[PDB]
């Protein structure tokens, strides 16, 4: 079975690279430093759809993307999260939140209209990722 | 020694606990809705676990997170690492239909919590026991 990326994924995301589970996605609202992982599992929709090694995967996969978003934004909180109510295709939200944020102290989703990235800046945080990460 | 946060204990029933995790039921009953809180002292985020702790997480989980999916029947789980307000590692596990208060959205804040019915949150503790400890 061959996998691909949901395409309300693909218009909400950019794309920065894959780990041994889990594409890795930058959100392309820039109110908050916001990304995915969506683990190349066919037909994935929660979290135990996947095998136990994957499972596992999955944790250490979010375990050194949330550390390496901490490092880069210094952020005053993580917030993770496996939703999913209108996307089946299992993702794992890791946001970077800081207390002057748009939406602080509530969590983001449906708070405010997306914001659109400066090419530059989104640039720098995919750059300082991509080190961190691999 | 490890202790509840008191924001936790008060909106919470105790219902028991895994090698890692109290098993926490949310007092409020627009939802099937749990918290796994790690019996780790100064836990904030999932990496503030060693690597053994973080794997043990996610073994509990997808323990707890299967057996409210047979239990409920729910059309979607919500699992998710948040904490703005509370410091305190917490991952709620929570249990979702299409029918219910805040479908589709996230449910954090969105309506006034219910109170549980004595008899019908004990039938669910009762029957979360039984699928999560044999």
């Amino acid at each position: 079975p061959a996998w691909s990326l949901h395409s309300r994924l693909k218009e909400d995301t950019i794309d920065i690279g894959d780990l041994p589970l889990s594409k890795v996605l930058v959100i392309k609202d820039a109110n908050y430093p916001w990304l995915l992982l969506v683990p190349r599992r066919p037909d994935a929709v929660e979290i135990i759809d996947l095998d136990e090694v994957q499972q596992a995967q999955l944790m250490t996969e979010i375990s050194r993307v949330s550390r390496a978003l901490k490092e880069i934004t210094k952020c005053d909180k993580l917030n993770i999260a496996a939703l999913g109510n209108l996307v089946p295709q299992l993702h794992v939200h890791i946001i970077a939140r800081r207390t002057g944020d748009a939406a602080w102290p509530r969590p983001v989703w449906g708070v405010m209209q997306p914001l659109a990235h400066d090419a530059t800046e989104v640039q720098n945080f995919i750059s300082a990722l991509r080190r961190k990460i691999w």
